[PDB]
């Protein structure tokens, strides 16, 4: 468990919307990396690592509403610095903006 709470903080991720994880670790290759989105219900899946550029990994995954998931990233059989990375999902957001054309 955590040591309490960090006051307040915005939504790092969005519900339904593709969640990309900005990771920059040149000490490792995307060909030897692994990611898995674990759900608070007991369901974990495999995330995809898209080539962003220089030692840049983009973990694309679809989170849930009001659900805190954990990103399990291991390397050569050893969790990477920081990982696992836990993040809380918030509201998708009230979208809808545009003039009256048609």
């Amino acid at each position: 468990g955590s040591s309490g709470s960090s006051g307040r903080a915005p939504s790092v991720a969005t519900v339904g919307s593709i969640c990309d994880l900005n990771l920059k670790i040149p000490e490792i290759n995307s060909s030897d990396m692994s990611a898995h989105v674990t759900s608070p219900s007991g369901r974990v899946t495999e995330a995809e690592i898209v080539p962003m550029g220089k030692n840049s990994h983009c973990v694309r995954f679809v989170p849930q509403e009001m659900g805190v998931h954990t990103v399990s990233v291991k390397y050569r059989g050893q969790h990477v610095t920081g990982s696992p990375f836990q993040f809380t999902v918030g509201p998708l957001g009230e979208g809808g903006s545009g003039p009256s054309s048609g």
